């Protein structure tokens, strides 16, 4: 699978389409999440792609290699730390990234996991607590879907 | 993977959690769904994991041999063939399948591609017209999810 998409939704209003398309040896990610409070929320591959109990069972950030929570440019960060999202004043974040780690095949394959879009900032590992090398303290997850295949 | 989870939603009032899990070289379909109208609905795994027009976007049925529309015991059949599940006069369905052809890795795997429920009975390929050799006459989609990775 080289395109990969997923819808963001939520027991809120934060709400939101992801695109993933494989270009060589990254993925580019697009889309738009909206209903965000302005400023950054924490934007995360979780590891599950279970909904059942909402965000939630969506579990821990995807970390296949054990490391510790980083941000999408350090080397010690988890394949799913893809930092964070910015929401303008009118709650919207335009989503570009591209990431040489999240892949969609092969053992780091993303698809059937889940986007996590959070309440707070990812503070990237570099927050002083525990906490921080864990999550970035993004808190709560707004919205979150599943990654699936793509035409 | 050998666990995958779905979790089906739609316009309505159909719902539920289907679940698979790789035992030996077969695939097992387990769950529930409740909501639906008493009789047959068909059930298959659509191509796409792409949830953005509803279950409209999740595509034909998953065909990687691209053969025609058939039941889950038929040789020829699609992939995402697995047939009609039946509700209950309280509308309740109750989903257990072993099926040879879907796996959880590997070329006919569904993580990441959509579990349909339909509005009508799937006549296995051999309602007479060309769409039954297509979909089966199994008519609109009630309820949809990406099929993702489940711990
Ligand atoms: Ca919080
Ligand atoms: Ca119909
Ligand atoms: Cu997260
Ligand atoms: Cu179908
Ligand atoms: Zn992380
Ligand atoms: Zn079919």
């Amino acid at each position: 699978a080289t395109k990969a998409v997923c819808v963001l939704k939520g027991d809120g209003p934060v709400q939101g389409t992801i695109h993933f398309e494989a270009k060589g040896d990254t993925v580019v990610v697009t889309g738009s999440i909206t209903g965000l409070t302005e400023g950054d929320h924490g934007f995360h591959v979780h590891q599950f792609g279970d909904n059942t109990q909402g965000c939630t069972s969506a579990g821990p950030h995807f970390n296949p290699l054990s490391k510790k929570h980083g941000g999408p440019k350090d080397e010690e960060r988890h394949v799913g730390d893809l930092g964070n999202v910015t929401a303008d004043k009118n709650g919207v974040a335009i989503v570009d990234i591209v990431d040489p780690l999240i892949s969609l095949s092969g053992e780091y394959s993303i698809i059937g996991r889940t986007m996590v879009v959070h309440e707070k900032p990812d503070d990237l590992g570099r927050g002083g607590n525990e906490e921080s090398t864990k999550t970035g303290n993004a808190g709560s997850r707004l919205a979150c879907g599943v990654i699936g295949i793509a035409k």
